């Protein structure tokens, strides 16, 4: 069941959030924010730039100082604060879900039941870790007492994208804060609004000032100032491969800050003849079309064994043909728009490449409507490995389906990409499930399912799909700095 | 006790080591290798360059392929292989120690009793981990079985320096191999020889071909080809901040490979009035002069509380004045040369800056001898925080001593550097030992000792002194890639 | 600040709690419950016996069955349920604290500010673990996939004592439930009431029926039926050494169930001449007198170095002489009664042994008041190691102080006991703090403090003070059963 | 390939081993040791009793004292010592294997290729852990530094059985010693000889005296003195349920020492219609007949789905009919004797119960030969759940095969036993493999294999099959005692 906001959303928070107060931009400049389903302005927002990032970094540094309230509070109280934020987000769930849908072009049903839930669940997960982050005592050679501290790193700059604005903000802040760090978050220029509202809830929960700062703004302005900043200790980023490379170079040129990246993919599924066919069709379908194709882990190469390939394709087309396009707020609407003009153009251009390069068009294949950055859900069959639609992350509702006969051949083809975020394997054979999943060069491999992401599991890429892991026990590693303390003693005993 | 080689060292291995065979350089070119204590050529060595690195990467990739002997062997057998290599290195300890001393300008006493021991101990430590690297089973939300694999990453390029050629080679290969990776090692152009001999012992132990490849050569040639290579998954590096930055940028520009760095420091000691004074003098002394100052963790800023500062300085000068310079092979010689002309020039130039900038010269202060890159052991007192000798890693036998009265002031001064590899605290106060060590922004902090490094402890920098950690349990994290496998099931139970 | 219940406590829950419903005893029998400060009946409570325990075990077994709601729910939802229970306990904190004080003879100030807080903090701690309990994937020899499950054990019987009725109930259920077990709790015959109220809050939070069952009753009746029961998988117990031994034998005779025990102690402090004297006096004082001496970790042997021994004793007597005895509900009252007649008799009898055996009486030494099981706070100096008051856990407000000159001698004396729950070390010497704490045969050692117990730390005894550990990461180990699953595969890869 | 001892085994070590020296029994008494294949005396051995155990405990206590060589040596050197012992055992492998075969009635092929290998592999595994056992640093509430030490426990008494005398000795000592404990081992009265030889190799490796003591002798004499001893901190035991219960009661009555038990089982296999039939037959066959049925994890209930049940039975009988009985030293001999008269009688008596109770005799069913405790390999089909051969651990070469139609029914039947050491599941269905293995109440579950035991995996029972786990990472937990140290500090920082 699914409830709605009984009143019309009114936008309130549109300023830069530093030391728990609302600032105008140093420049006085502001920037517009649109609804992608209508192409209308929703409001203006203060535009942050290097000067404003330099302010937020100073605030974050200050909040991190030895002796400060964020450093001296019990770790269990950092956990409490996060737990409270989660309760507050749950309180304003209608709201947040509506603003997410409206600003992000995200179906309200998903915004409410999935994104909002994932934020809340992820925060509570991270809250639980806070007083469970532990170092070691170590039986070193010689007469010494050695222990390690898993300290927070320091000031972490976090640049996040427009496809899951709330989920991504919580993926970034939840771990960073649980570990004791301070943060300067730069949301996507497209979608600053849910993050500014969450800033209001950070202040209301009671986080010390300067622990979380949020600086709306553009990428090459505000984002670049984060990646090149001499007093930011770590940057985390989700988005394009292009920018991931810039961020990394910038970090090398500046202060050798720590860098973690998540950068999308061209994730493959391998469907064996023995697979439960309908389950495979369903998961691969939802796997590529979710949020209009705008998932890093979109199942954008589906390799099906020859003998079921035609049945797979036909069932996939039947399912793709059942969508209702329109405004993500209206019940029964099952596909929203793409986020903006740039993505719209890229998607249409890649669809054209597919027609031109000889792929078989099964359905969709062009735009839709008079306003909104809508794209008809599109299926291509008989796709081959050198076509643009097989190589490049599309990030639109465009499904590629391809055949294989040889199992060693298809694993090489699945692995033959600089991407490596995720993969899917559909089979009833125990041995093949284990061996295939071992052999795939991907950070997450699903067996007989797809797109299952949980707070308890580390998530990240092999190869150019990123470095590091987020969430799970393992993800917390990227938000600590280990210090070894070795103390001379007269005589050690085991 | 200390034994020696009964015969004169004869050099045998001077070629590139790829797929367990000895190759000449693609170019035919060779490069000379010197003894730093005499400035004489010891031999020529094949000079590897991009072409040769492209060969070694192909070999490493091949050895890493699914189904290969290195991927399918039991993890306990990877451990055995490392254990055997350690026994072989122990067998050829006289030898190795002699070649290390002769090529590296390292006192034979240290080469034998410390470096060689650290290599052997470190290898056995790493051998033990091999079948103890484990993933997780994870109680994810929903009806799924989720587990993680901590796989090896893949082909790791490892560029190492000239100050601890053997120890560094083992620090790099020991973990990488224990975790299951393959490697392409580029030793320092100055000191390839002990590494080629170890390659002979890798072949003799039985490592599959292509698991370890060693490509002697220069930095901007062979080293750069590693850092920019499109099929190397990870690079590890110890050396200069300058190159660390290049390596990182290169990795960003190329294939976003994983990068870990160790980059030296300007490590501080803080000596409180209550410290056991003689213990502090001794450890800080050995801490800065070890291996002619050529330690990443050299104790190159010693802050002493005013009331014991003069006694500290006088005792430090008395100890510095007791060295015998000369050839590192001769018993009773207690200081060898610096590695090469570049380091010699840098050290003399920094000493001059100290005289010029007003520091107080207590002893030494210029070169020594008719041949060899020798520098008299030098002590400067009344040094201040803006002088070059207080800011820049010297990497020579040059000790800085400075005073403090204010404890909060001295921690800010100790932290006021882009470095952060290590620090030392000397006090009898329990509270101060814990609070000071917590407040110092350094990767290792010693209390009432200095320079204690063990295989069981993670080791690495805060800030520009590096990223990542080596050794200990924690260090193994940087040589694995985590994959999450999530399997759909009918019904889960706790 | 300290608030109170605005209305007079009315007792409501007095029945056996099985499958979330309230049962009368099979026998029809009931038993009285007293206030120890007045010796008046507070109510009658259903008296559970073997028959009633057999009912609760059947219910717990049923709730544990594969496919049941408690086994299939997400681990994160077990965490939620515990978190909710913690919020409910916080809601009824006035209440609970009042009933704890009234039934338990516990100062209301402590009941409210310490016990109630510890319950809430401990529950939230345990809630956080629930979805963070993880098994392993293991690189076994041969072509196998091996993983482990850290399953709940099953039905856990938990017998708890009268000194910290609420804290102990939460220490027991929090971990057991977080790990996924079901429980049959037998509270102390003296103090069933706060636990029955918590049962009401378990039902209200939404725990599936049969997950927590609470059977008030006597030790040799209901407690013995738990320890000898053929379908209880684990028993946990806090209380007397005598019963700990019976429980263990019973477990051996019956079904070899798992057993963990916490059994008090005769915990020593060692105060060195260099110790901060006032801090030592204060912590050792509060350490032995807390809750009328009725702490398992009471600091009931204080060894002070000769040269400060007289000053220590005098300051200790000054502090002991400042208590106000009376009803634990009245503000400014700083010592309540002992729990019951048995403890009262034991304490007076041991005090008499101290007078008789030649100890020096500094203050107190007999009973107090016309009603209530009150004992004057008593200090004995010049106590020696063979006197009853040095050997036997008193569990009353009776402080022993003794001298030492020899440090090796005093560690042997501190260790010379079959107990080993905890110890205290007071010194400013870093080396002595580490070496002494290493050498003491005790489960928790405090340095320069005493009595610091936190949810994040494992807690339990060496030697006859118990087996196993509670709380911390480590404590969760005792509430899981590890299963190894080993799956044959065609070919493994690292 | 399989080598043999070129000379006739001569027995040398036959005395009690305390403080690395050979002692006669206090009583002067000696006891005989037999070969089970001939019923001839091999030698006499000193008979240890309470007095001798009291000697070994004093020696172990002494070697454990703070300041002793075993407590102060580096953990890495404990690892070295174990590694050396493993090399020595490998050196004397011919030997040891021959004595194991001759004394134990174990096929020499298995003794050499399996037992001896498992000992060596297990020791090297445990050697690797020694300096990797680590405590924690813990972010406790309040201004404290808290860390934990995972100390050795102390003196561990280890009573081991006659079926795997060498493997069991190494399973016990390897972990105990790696963790830093001292031990008093009581081998089986039947099979002391390989353990005394290993004692000689312990002395030769260089273990400090008193670290390992070995006291041959009887169960109710020497074994009971261990279990009831007031200065033994822990007992570990593998053998009968009967004695496991006595040991536990004894531990409760005496000093509440820690107890771990492994106690055999009645382990079930479940073979589904879709299973690879020949693989299932093979593994279940070897699974019950290994070492003449004398495995704790013998697959002694095989449930086969009706539709393949007859084919399963026929193939199982064909395989059972191919054994050659005789002397375990002669090549091509594939079944040795049972260990002694007691086991021989029990096995024949249980076989008779099977005939009498209506089971179907497929082959074997009585004794063999003129000397030796030989039993013909016996197969029973149509066995039902209430027959003695379905309920009681036989520990002889007697295979039970039974049918099922209902999958929920067969899991209840498999679980319907107080045992729970291990189980086997044979299926090609992924879902069933996971769900069945989850639902089985057994410590190890194999899928599509059986009897796979490795040093890297924890091993132990659910229910009356034991408590605790041996080996793996997890097994080390049972050989440490955790101490929490909590230090007061002026101000903590994260
Ligand atoms: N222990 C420590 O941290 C220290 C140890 C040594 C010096 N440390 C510091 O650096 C200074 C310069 O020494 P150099 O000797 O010039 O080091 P380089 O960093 O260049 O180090 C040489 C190693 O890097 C390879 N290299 C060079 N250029 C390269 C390139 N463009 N791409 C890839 N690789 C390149 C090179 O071939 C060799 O293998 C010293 O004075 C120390 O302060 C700290
Ligand atoms: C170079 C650094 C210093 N060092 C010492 O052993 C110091 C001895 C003097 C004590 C005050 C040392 C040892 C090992 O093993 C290293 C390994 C790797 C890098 C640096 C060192 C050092
Ligand atoms: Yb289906
Ligand atoms: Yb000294
Ligand atoms: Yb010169
Ligand atoms: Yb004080
Ligand atoms: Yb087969
Ligand atoms: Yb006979």
């Amino acid at each position: 069941d699914l409830p709605v906001l009984l009143t019309d959303l009114k936008i309130q928070y549109t300023k830069i959030f530093i030391n728990n107060e609302w600032h105008d931009s140093v420049s006085g400049k502001k920037f517009p924010v649109f609804n992608p389903a209508t192409e209308e302005e929703l409001c203006q927002v203060e535009e942050g730039d290097k000067e404003d990032v330099d302010k937020a970094v100073k605030a974050a540094r200050q909040a991190f100082q030895i002796g400060s309230p964020w450093r001296t509070m019990d770790a269990s109280e950092r956990g409490r604060l996060l737990y409270k934020l989660a309760d507050l987000i749950e309180r304003d769930r209608l709201l947040l879900a509506t603003m997410e849908s409206m600003n992000g072009g995200k179906l309200y049903s998903n915004a409410y039941l999935n994104d909002l839930a994932g934020c809340i669940k992820t925060l509570r997960y991270c809250a639980g870790w806070a007083d469970k982050i532990q170092g070691r005592t170590i039986p070193i050679d010689g007469n010494f007492f050695t222990y390690t501290r898993h300290e927070p790193i320091g000031v972490c700059g976090q640049i996040i994208p427009w496809n899951f604005p709330l989920v991504m903000l919580i993926w970034k802040i939840g771990p960073a804060l649980s570990c004791g760090n301070t943060v300067v978050v730069k949301p996507a220029e497209q979608t600053p609004l849910t993050a500014l509202h969450v800033a209001s809830l950070i202040k209301e929960a009671g986080f010390p000032p300067g622990v979380v700062n949020i600086v709306p703004g553009y990428g090459p302005t505000a984002g670049a100032a984060i990646s090149s900043h001499m007093d930011i200790d770590k940057v985390a980023f989700t988005g394009s491969t292009e920018v991931g490379k810039l961020i990394k170079e910038a970090a090398g040129k500046s202060n050798l800050k720590r860098v973690t990246l998540e950068l999308g993919g061209k994730s493959p599924c391998i469907v064996l003849a023995d697979a439960d066919l309908d389950n495979a069709v369903e998961f691969a379908h939802h796997g590529v079309f979710y949020h209009q194709g705008q998932c890093c882990i979109a199942a954008s190469r589906i390799f099906v064994e020859e003998s079921i390939y035609d049945e797979f394709v036909r069932r996939s087309v039947e399912r793709a043909k059942k969508y209702i396009l329109g405004n993500p707020l209206t019940p029964g609407v099952t596909q929203g728009p793409q986020i903006d003009k740039e993505q719209y153009d890229k998607i249409l251009d890649l669809i054209e490449s597919g027609k031109k390069e000889g792929a078989k068009l099964e359905c969709g294949g062009g735009p839709w409507g008079n306003k909104g950055y809508f794209v008809q859900p599109t299926v291509f069959s008989n796709v081959t490995d050198e076509m643009r639609i097989a190589k490049e992350e599309i990030f639109g509702p465009v499904q590629q389906i391809m055949k294989f006969k040889s199992l060693d051949d298809v694993i090489k083809r699945a692995n033959n990409t600089f991407y490596g975020l995720s993969a899917g394997v559909f089979t009833k054979d125990i041995d093949k499930a284990i061996t295939i999943s071992s052999a795939l060069q991907a950070g997450t491999v699903w067996v007989n399912c797809y797109g299952v992401v949980s707070a308890q599991c580390p998530f990240g890429g092999f190869k150019m799909s990123g470095n590091g892991r987020e969430l799970g026990e393992y993800g917390f590693h990227e938000y600590t700095e280990v210090k070894t303390v070795t103390v001379k003693i007269s005589q050690k005993n085991s």
